């Protein structure tokens, strides 16, 4: 239970005040919702195309607003919200040219042709989402879900309400139908109030995995489907034939974009012992040099982290690690003033036991673990609770793709830059959740697949 | 754990639950078996379905026999059940590797593709009106895509559960890539608990899949939950009349009226309503119902005498709140758990028949108005898995078939399930897919590999 | 379970009546609550008066009450009566006594600058069982009443005639709107009013899975609750017990009600030397039982209530039997429309079978042999359940020493068990928490409440 | 995870790693076989072994108070007060629990029925660390004497209390498994409540781990006590003796700096003395001396957590945005220690943060009554119900208000504290169930009739 409120993290000072959805209000959203799908289900898949489009053109219009309101209600860095900004208006056109040919019915081995498979919408889709890119977790979710014929009613982080009203108010430009789109401040009663409500037809979840756990609990319950993208610790191997300059480019971004507010940031570097040292000098020199401060300013690298209380738990996840035995190479220390400024860290000589190696370190900090050899790096990587992303960096071109295959994670890079993209499935395995987004899975997780047949006898 | 023979009421066995320790032995088993299983190459799995299949055609009348003591089932119905899963083995053999190759994607120039890996063992809880094919329609493709199967059985066809693992150990499949437990509820939320079940899949009452659904999603693992049904049978004015009478009574009658996806809700326009409910009674009163080893009928007993009772009540109080007793409504004196071949005319949409899943011999008859009160009259349910249509105009009934809430839709035929289709529904009868590639792929990590991305 | 009234003696439908719908729900809860503010301002006085009009207004339709808790579910009409002369009874007893239970205490604080004030609570929701319509409902509702609060039950789905009937009685009686009600509440509309604020706290008297259903709810809403779930209860007799007195006890405290009582004799230890003789006692006793139409007086015994649990009954007979246990008598269900099943006997019960670890809800006696007094005591306590017990000895230490040792709620020496209000009833493991009846059930649904002047 | 930081310096003390599954079986194996044991003790026995705490928590005291403040930022001098009113609870309980567990006599004719209270179990208990000694003995106490065994899961911040309570115990001879511990993490506290061997649980906390614990003991059928938070109001009307009204209003808001679940939080005020009150409140206020909770001379210390002083300010920051006035105060202290100024929010209306939420640290919010049946009606829109004070020379008016109150306790003309010879505990939100008196010991007890001869 957090407060709707919304501070800027840069400077501290109150922002606004938003009151939680009254039960008029919850019942409002809900109707809407669903007179909204009653008219949006029977609408021509490429007048959703067009809907979209038209979305990303408004996104477009208002795109420096946009990305000024992200950066103030949650401080990450003015050229990354800007970045957010044109990332999540091209997924709209990505998806209005490729999204509706993955509609298309499929046909069956049936003979004769008697058998169809058809992808009906399956209603309202309730979305939880979180604070660390307050428009492309929206959107990532909310463009396929309403291209396959569904309304999308949204709970956002209540320190992004701002955000969120925007959001809304672009959308509308746009000529989104009433219901189609919309949102609700809902407390945690109401979020429950409307899962159990049966004009919810299912649900998706970004965040942390105790609200994910809590609202899968639920929707589970309501006999709803879940997608549930959660956090990560995902591994980064280094091999002793890797590309040493690139692996370490590769690394800092990973960690460090969004001030390393990120589910698939880089968090655990598992280095072979060859070259274990020359990495960390390398990484921890390119850490330092990044500039933090005023996210307003374009070339500061690392903004203030968003909440005050996340700050205070990850100086805490720091202290016990150092507690347990971890080597700091790097930073460690809240930043004095009335922002919200954690110093970047580097905590090295982590071992499978520790703190930062067993929980999501969700801010600037990386962890560095030796590995004796490939088979140990593998093994390392796979003992977490969490399976979201990882990154393989070596020369062995073989050994990549085998290492791969076993690494218990739902995306891999190799000898590059993790990231999403609406080309490939996003999500994870074990702690990390459930489901995937984006390509063709995203679109289909909220579809009813509904077996058409003639004349069976 | 009690197995009792429906048709004479008495006792067959008594399994007592598994204890600490046979939970701990099935989930390590399997987590082992998964370990190795998982490197096994796609064509070693699906020459493992090939054998299975074949294992189970050598003990075909064995398995029918089983299905038959334990749960009541026509023995020519048991029968047919072994022939589908055996053929089942086969088709996925066949059609199933196909499923599991790599995808290309947009991203220039062959640098990513996404792979469809093994997940892990999962736990399924599966119930007892198809003992074997209920098992085998998850279990097949969760095996071919290389991940483990661990079953918590219906207690009432345990001798059927031991059966089956028999069977599938005699056909090669290793030790914990296929296992089976009898726990009890406690059991079941231990091991939905611990790390090494993956993800589990439900086929069951809504009760059950909401309990499991719950837990499951706590713990952060995905399911399937396949849970009932209150199948809607529209009849329009213009339809094959004789077909359409036929295809309702297999609908409604088949394993005496104890299927997911029976047709329970017979929808008729006026124009037909009275020349469709008389052949329909008629039909119905020419079932013949006994001792299920007797081939000529077509009836056995119900399989629990608890659910028996259960739908018994579901028929007075639909009477009492206003429906008309054509046929039946009765339960048939004698230590066997049988129940009247049943008619209700005349329900509207506030009854008990009409709201509820009638899980054995009772048809419920409601008149239309018109072609949209027919719609507006199907899609008036919390459940949601399939319907059937009869129209004899083919534009109709597409435009019918896209506004049907539910995951299935028959335009002038038989439903049933086959693995070439997708088979699951919405709203309380459950979400997630099983058969064709959709059941292959819900029990995989989909992972996406790119090389290069700078 | 279906909103369907039947009667278990013919098979035949009674009465069906829809769940209540959002708007009675509503109707329900703010009466209640109105009910209460005006409730919780009378004085003692005026409550107590209101008990005694209950008392008088149950004795004006004491025949009409029998009746239909007879129709409804099977009881013998002679315990049917027996139910509604004990709740006439416990109303005037609560009259009498009850008001000084609710006297301000003194403290040891010095100089009476502080006492301890039982103040009422609000609206207690409660949740009750079809096996005593009448006496589980007045059990509760007479001192949750008395101090002050509002009662608003939710009936078992298959006596809800009785529920009406109550209903009537009590505002014959001249209880204020609101103070006494009933709602026909699905599972959907007992969630939805334990999370209402205008629900202050919850009683359960039924089953353990629905206690524990109901037990996660109000837990989760932070409020408190009392749970009077099944019993399987041990009746100890040793070697030197009086025999005639024992078996007599035996019988009345298995097979009243058609065995269908959470504080019946279920399991019957007895040591070794005395096994065969009380076996013998028993048997032809059970066996002298007459069973029949409720209606007809001189019938012992009715059908059971439900059909799904005479069902449920006779699968663990079968599986007792599965497992080794010897059928002495009964054991079948009775053949026609009705629901009746034997008067069972099983004996060689073994701790690991059915008959000893689960509640056998009907007239079914498990009979277990004990080597002496210690083996008799643990095999006692072997049990999930801890509800109330018995012990026939003439050894007056002995059997004190052991009422110590038992994990139950209630130890009966030498007697016959009984729920009454002048002492607590109530037990430990799964069969529930919580007391009821003597000042233990009024005190229960108190906000107990320090008042200290001065503290300086 | 389990560390424990000094909040005064923001210096890691220890990390301290969950209980494994081993040690889950031990704690329980071991309070199992404990209560075995101790529910055939005497009374008599029992009582001496209280006793015996309170005599090794007096040859202790010191380390006990070093260790609170160290921890968790209490002032010294208020430390050294909780080791005194525990050890003082131990005796207490000595003297006038042993009566307690007499027989009670019945009405059933020729004393032939009683009401035995016996042991129930092993009791499960989860305890805050704003009191990490006073809030463990509270329940400890009368839970050991009824003949049950007490297994603690404490605050993940206050192990080292935790660690030293046990060595006293031990030293003072308390039997094994009859008292003890375990760092157990979520997981391993639901895994305790299913366990057979814990027969009850006691929570003292949050809300919402009342709410979440309150749920799994019930499913496991399982009686609980709920000693949960609250937002105590605190009247004062206008024929009330100012300064004395002042005086309490000051001590019941800032003791602890502020972290006390009965502190007073909430002022309402009547019309006529609201300015007075205001005035004179916030210059007391002002007044208090915050720093360093070694020195023996300061009010109030940091607060224990560094996210709790965050979300305070934030509750904080959104009154303020609301319309609440800021008389004084609220902003955080600059520096490497977890100090929050002391804070006066007035103009407070009940659609506010500072009104509607709990506010757990030195913030005092003050709304103001047109007459006392306002001042009642302001009290009692609350969802909790814990205490209440009321400053009033009109004794009969006092004593009306105090009947109509929705709370378990009510302090007239007076400073509101917890005491062994009064029950202790709220309604709504504040959870259900007593402590102290008769009604602390009694909670834990099997309440077993036994009746001979009846017919």
């Amino acid at each position: 239970a957090t407060q709707a409120l919304s501070v800027n993290p840069a400077t501290g000072q109150t922002l606004a005040a938003m009151p939680w959805a009254n039960a008029q209000e919850i019942e409002h959203a809900l109707s809407l919702a669903a007179s909204g799908f009653k008219k949006w289900k029977m609408t021509s898949v490429a007048q959703r195309a067009q809907t979209l489009r038209d979305i990303g053109q408004a996104l477009r219009a208002h795109a420096e607003e946009m990305a000024q309101c992200i950066t103030r209600e949650m401080g990450k860095p003015i050229k990354q919200a800007r970045a957010e900004v044109t990332k999540s208006a091209a997924l709209c056109d990505w998806y209005a040219e490729h999204g509706p040919a993955m509609l298309n019915p499929e046909p069956t081995l049936v003979e004769n042709q008697q058998a169809v498979i058809e992808y009906r919408p399956l209603g309202v889709i309730l979305a939880i989402m979180p604070w660390n890119f307050p428009l492309w977790q929206v959107l990532r979710g909310a463009v396929p879900i309403l291209l396959a014929g569904n309304s999308y009613l949204l709970k956002h982080a209540p320190n992004v309400t701002g955000c969120a009203q925007m959001i809304a108010r672009i959308l509308a430009e746009a000529g989104t139908p009433a219901g189609v789109y919309g949102w609700v401040n809902a407390n945690n009663e109401g979020v429950s109030q409307m899962i159990n409500d049966p004009r919810i037809a299912a649900v998706t979840v970004t965040g942390s995995v105790r609200a994910g756990a809590a609202i899968g609990a639920q929707a589970g319950a309501a006999l709803k489907k879940c997608v549930l993208e959660l956090g990560g610790s995902d591994p980064f191997i280094v091999l002793n034939d890797a590309d040493l300059e690139l692996a370490v480019k590769a690394a800092v971004a990973g960690r460090y974009q969004n001030t390393g507010q990120v589910c698939a940031a880089a968090k655990r570097f598992i280095v072979e012992e060859g070259i274990a040292q020359a990495f960390t000098d390398r990484f921890v020199a390119a850490a330092a040099a990044l500039k933090m401060g005023d996210p307003l300013v374009e070339e500061n690298d690392l903004g203030p982290m968003a909440r005050f209380d996340l700050r205070d738990e990850l100086h805490q996840q720091v202290q016990a690690s150092v507690a347990e035995g971890a080597r700091l190479l790097l930073g460690g220390e809240k930043i004095a003033g009335e922002g919200n400024y954690y110093a970047a860290t580097v905590l090295a000589d982590v071992t499978p036991d520790m703190t930062a190696f067993r929980q999501e370190l969700f801010g600037p900090v990386a962890a560095i673990t030796v590995a004796k050899d490939a088979a140990h790096a593998l093994a390392l990587a796979n003992d977490s609770e969490f399976g979201l992303s990882a990154t393989i960096f070596t020369a062995d071109d073989t050994l990549a793709a085998e290492m791969a295959a076993r690494l218990e994670c739902g995306g891999v890079f190799i000898n590059g830059y993790s990231a999403s993209d609406a080309r490939v499935a996003f999500g994870g395995v074990k702690k990390s959740g459930f489901g995937r987004e984006l390509s063709h899975f995203g679109l289909h997780e909220f579809c009813n697949v509904q077996t058409v047949w003639k004349n069976r006898v």
